[PDB]
């Protein structure tokens, strides 16, 4: 990455990459606003759109798509990454886009999925579309909202808030809960998620905040970790992310901590 973010270091991904593991021969697909393809610093290996007024996945209106895989590349600098866009430039999408894109990478035989995205409702179909998809063994990561709090109610969004998803809430560089990021028992893992600095559509770079920042970090580990253990199954990656995390506070706000890539690649 030619941006300098704290966040690779934070996670231990540099342990991993001193190993000799960067992810190799693992298929990340980024579900967002698309990857701009033309970006010195991202290759991309294929992709799809699901927007109808916006036809093209290897160009990005919002900036989140392309942010959200150079941070998939910063961790894990061999990763393959494909462009799904299922949503707009105002980082909206209708419900079905996010169905098409997941069925799409299940099809493309995706190893993980990262969707940096999420509505306060999801729906039964989308339940259904992130559950095959960890059926037929994707490692399937989503940012758990921008939400803030909402006194014990769960804020986490969704897809993030179904089981089968990993729900990444997003940390500050002293590991603080970020103001905004979602809380409840569905939050699985927290990442750097605060003033991350990334690659920008144009050949740019900037540092944003947001759970969808954290949830790439948590994307970049599952395949440092796949390129450890190929043989291992979404299963074994998930356990591993979460029983290995550092321990941060209450659950509720913290989930299992933050990740810890290098004691998770065992
Ligand atoms: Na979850």
């Amino acid at each position: 990455a030619k941006c300098v973010s704290y966040g690779v270091a934070q996670i231990k991904a540099p342990a991993l990459h001193s190993q000799g593991y960067t992810g190799s021969n693992v298929k990340v697909a980024v579900l967002a606003s698309g990857i701009d393809s033309s970006h010195p610093d991202l290759n991309v290996a294929g992709g799809a759109s699901f927007v109808p007024s916006e036809t093209n996945p290897f160009q990005d209106n919002n900036s989140h798509g392309t942010h959200v895989a150079g941070t998939v590349l910063a961790v894990a600098p061999s990763a393959s990454l494909y462009a799904v866009k299922v949503l707009g430039a105002d980082g909206s999408g209708q419900a079905s886009w996010i169905i098409n894109g997941i069925e799409w990478a299940i099809a493309n035989n995706m190893d993980v999925i990262n969707m940096s995205l999420g509505s306060p409702s999801g729906s039964a179909a989308l339940k259904a579309a992130v559950d095959k998809a960890v059926a037929s063994g994707v490692v399937v990561v989503a940012a758990a909202g921008n939400s803030g709090t909402s006194g014990s109610s769960s804020t986490v969004s969704y897809p993030a808030k179904y089981p089968s998803v990993i729900a990444v809430g997003a940390v500050d560089s002293s590991n603080q809960r970020a103001p905004f990021s979602s809380v409840g028992p569905e939050l699985d893992v927290m990442a750097p998620g605060v003033s991350i600095c990334s690659t920008l559509p144009g050949g740019k770079y900037g540092a944003l905040s947001g759970t969808s920042m954290a949830s790439p970090h948590v994307a970049g580990a599952a395949a440092l970790i796949l390129s450890k253990h190929p043989n291992w199954t979404n299963t074994q990656v998930r356990s591993s992310l979460e029983n290995t995390a550092t321990k941060l506070g209450d659950s509720f706000y913290y989930g299992k901590g933050l990740i810890n890539v290098e004691a998770a690649a065992q």
